[PDB]
């Protein structure tokens, strides 16, 4: 639910992927 900022527009999130953020609504959120 926490917006990690980085979004998955064209490619998957890479920096927030390290934070444990998931691609949801094309934005990466962590819970």
């Amino acid at each position: 639910g926490i917006p990690c900022g980085e979004s998955c527009v064209y490619i998957p999130c890479t920096v927030t992927a390290l934070l444990g953020c998931s691609c949801k609504d094309k934005v990466c959120y962590k819970n």
